[PDB]
């Protein structure tokens, strides 16, 4: 197909999507992005992993499972709901380690780990909700693991810049950039073109992927078939840094068949 690079899934949105392992064993997808942790930073010491009621006993053994079938497996942080943002420095440092032992490589006893043993793999920005401020904070400290791996990702709104994610893009930090064709502040599909390809140019040390929808039922204007999506990544996989593409959600791509269609 066109797209020469990864594909990404959004998973927890729907528990009728099936497993995380299922999705693993699709033959489909490089990366599943688990999907939210959807509140923090307003009250002390409150966090919340809204998978929509899928089971998170089974989600530990699924992403080791995962893993060891080469997958990668992010955890996004933020989602479309109003109960999240940092009000703070400090929201941002206790965020860190709630991240870190919680769900990323850390241990400390007595710190309830969802997903039990397995390591999620890296932290998706998926700040759409709340205000800006310091998500570049909360990057440098994720990221500085890796100096002493945690993936940095973001998912942005269709619109160069995104004012809720460019200070954090601008620390120079983010491995990978998924571009929401679809949402609030979607382009109109003339624009997605030169859209994607400004988010491409403008952060060339980070692989770019374009975000879509796999049904119009999530999102009609947005949503483009798979004939019309491959003439796009025609033009948009020229560019260097293309990464793929991130499909919201697994739901809807087993409903249509997206992907494998592709």
């Amino acid at each position: 197909s066109q797209n020469t690079g990864d594909t990404v899934i959004i998973w927890g949105r729907n528990k009728d999507e099936g497993s995380l392992r299922e999705a693993c064993d699709a033959g489909r997808y490089t990366t599943v992005i688990i999907s939210f942790l959807s509140a923090f930073g307003y009250i002390p010491g409150t966090y919340k992993l809204d998978i929509s009621g899928h089971q998170v006993s089974a989600v530990g053994p699924d992403i080791k499972y995962c893993q060891s079938k080469g997958k990668l497996i992010l955890l996004a942080i933020g989602g479309q709901g109003g109960e999240y943002s940092l009000p703070s420095s400090q929201a941002a440092v206790d965020l860190h380690d709630h991240l870190w032992y919680s769900y990323l490589g850390g241990r400390r006893n007595g710190v309830y780990r969802p997903f039990g043993d397995a390591n999620v793999n890296g932290i998706d920005f998926f700040i759409d909700q709340g205000a800006r401020e310091h998500y570049n904070e909360l990057a440098k400290m994720l990221y500085d693991h890796n100096k002493d791996g945690v993936m940095v990702t973001a998912t942005t709104r269709c619109g160069y810049p995104d004012h809720r994610l460019d200070e954090a893009l601008a620390t120079g930090l983010f491995h990978r950039i998924h571009v929401k064709m679809f949402s609030d502040g979607r382009c109109p599909a003339w624009s997605r073109r030169q859209s994607f390809e400004k988010w491409a140019k403008t952060y060339p040390q980070s692989r770019v992927l374009i975000g879509v929808v796999a049904s119009p039922d999530v999102d009609k204007d947005a949503y483009m078939p798979p004939e019309a999506l491959n003439n796009l990544l025609q033009f948009i996989n020229k560019q260097p840094n293309f990464g793929g593409v991130m499909v919201w959600d697994r739901f809807y791509d087993k409903k249509t068949g997206f992907t494998a269609h592709l």
